[PDB]
């Protein structure tokens, strides 16, 4: 149920393939419809989740470098997939920028994203 | 400078290869020397970092399933590599467990790891 296209609630989208043994691969687009905002996504998921109605744990990383931009930063999303009628991937994220050692305490932003199969 | 073996300060280790265009691939071992605690690691790094002494941003994920255990959870590490004599990878991590919807607010632990090229005392 993970493979396919997902949309956060702010205008981003990603397209992921879930491999049989736990691989996540795909592309993250920070702005729907803007190909210059597409970045490689790689991660992992639990490929044998519990059957008791629990979500499926997963995570992935985007380093914010492509052929048009290098923000010298990377974001990780940690969360769980919940299937069904209103399938969602609920996540929290960490965005770390490369910094000098003096600025290392300002290196990491935190936030959250909810991904759905339909646009907000 | 990233490719190789790293140790956190609590007894874990990982071995990563940094590909030329930003891939991180490797194995994470929660307990040094215990092969049944080895898990696949996949992530990304900035393969053209700033040259001004800034660290190199990176992140990776481990899903805690292998042939011996399935914790139904996954951890992501977000941080930066700093090279030199005492090279380190400074990170913060998120550990999310699959939960029921009623327990979803108890799903995600947060913490930090500092990885070095040599083992802690
Ligand atoms: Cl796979
Ligand atoms: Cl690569």
């Amino acid at each position: 149920g993970i493979t396919g296209t997902w949309y956060n609630q702010l205008g981003s989208t990603f397209i992921v393939t879930a491999g049989a043994d736990g691989a996540l691969t795909g592309t993250y687009e920070s702005a729907v419809g803007n190909a210059e905002s597409r970045y490689v996504l790689t991660g992992r998921y639990d490929s044998a989740p519990a059957t008791d109605g629990s979500g499926t744990a997963l995570g992935w990383t985007v380093a914010w470098k492509n052929n048009y931009r290098n923000a010298h930063s990377a974001t990780t999303w940690s969360g769980q997939y919940v299937g069904g009628a209103e399938a969602r991937i609920n996540t929290q994220w960490l965005l770390t920028s490369g910094t000098t050692e003096a600025n290392a305490x300002k290196s990491t932003l935190v936030g959250h994203d909810t991904f759905t199969k339909v646009k907000p």
